[PDB]
């Protein structure tokens, strides 16, 4: 299996669903319920058919109009809900790099989080859409071993998943053992090289062997051994490896946790995974935090914003 939460319509009519729109934003005010009930109700390919049928009919661009009547959160939510699938990520990514600064967590997230197949297909979109080389921008903004780890990930050449070579698992585990724990300092290049290049089906075994031998979790060593963004990045990598759904759920669980709430991430993940594996991510919530995501979300958000996320999300019982 491998599930998502948003799917295509049983019997879709874009020309109709389009008219529910001018009716929704017409005159003064706005029916912020009709729209959130119709977009979260439609897949993404569909959202786009709708988007054209709108233009074809009223000679208008829907995102432009929507952006003119929705504000702040929902608005951020509906925009990021209409962004084409294939480009959404590069979009997020592109957003992350600007400024003499940059938003690493976002970078760490998607790159560490996305498969080679994904990363590859991303690098293209980004290029065709922003006229620059993804990798080039990254390095333009990142640094140190953080940078290189990312760059290595960008290469989307993680070894394939074949049969298991215990020797290599033993060889690699040991390797990682001598690199940090048994080294007065660290051999960052070694983690980057094993962590970013080995087939997942492999690394997971290394992870267990590493437990046996040192008596620590590869993550633990990372904490003790490393620091800085380099840390968070190896963490996500290691985590995504074990289970992306998992890594991700933990991402959400932190964006709501404690005082306030992190929307950019809440939306991002929520949206981005909706049609891919959001159902799964949800399963790594009931189990890993004793609470279903639905509730968490429901208690941290409000208004239409909340209403929508809870429709995208779903799963109350769980
Ligand atoms: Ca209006
Ligand atoms: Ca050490």
């Amino acid at each position: 299996a491998l599930r998502g939460t948003v799917t295509d319509f049983s019997g879709f009519d874009g020309r109709a669903d389009a008219e529910v729109l001018e009716k929704a934003m017409k005159g003064l005010g706005t029916d912020e319920d009709s729209i959130l009930n119709l977009l979260t109700a439609r897949s993404n390919a569909q959202r786009q058919q709708i988007a054209e049928e709108f233009k074809t009919l009223f000679g208008r661009d829907l995102v432009n109009d929507m952006k003119s009547e929705l504000t702040g959160k929902f608005e951020k939510l509906i925009v990021a809900l209409m962004k084409p699938s294939r480009l959404y990520d590069a979009y997020e990514l592109k957003h992350a790099l600007k400024g003499a600064g940059t938003d690493e967590k976002v970078l760490t997230e998607i790159i560490a989080s996305r498969t080679p197949e994904e990363l590859r297909a991303i690098k293209q979109a980004y290029e065709e859409e922003y006229g620059s080389n993804l990798e080039d921008d990254v390095v333009g903004d990142t640094s140190g071993y953080y940078q290189r780890m990312l760059v290595v990930l960008l290469q989307a050449n993680r070894d394939p998943d074949t049969a298991i070579d215990d020797a290599q698992v033993e060889l690699d585990a040991q390797a990682l053992f001598q690199a940090g724990e048994l080294k007065w300092g660290t051999d960052e290049e070694k983690f980057i090289t094993i962590l970013g290049t080995r087939s997942v089906s492999h690394l997971r075994r290394v992870f267990d062997k590493y437990m046996t031998i040192s008596g620590f979790q590869i993550e633990e060593t990372i904490d003790r051994e490393t620091s800085g963004n380099l840390e968070n990045l190896l963490l996500a990598v290691v985590k995504s490896i074990r289970s992306i759904p998992a890594y991700l759920a933990e991402t959400l669980y932190y964006a709501m946790k404690g005082a306030g709430t992190d929307d950019h991430t809440l939306i991002r993940v929520i949206v981005s995974r909706s049609e891919i594996d959001l159902f799964n991510i949800r399963k790594e919530f009931r189990k890993n935090f004793a609470t279903s995501l639905y509730s968490m979300i429901k208690g941290d958000t409000s208004g239409d914003y909340k209403k929508a996320l809870l429709l995208l999300c779903g799963g109350e019982d769980d």
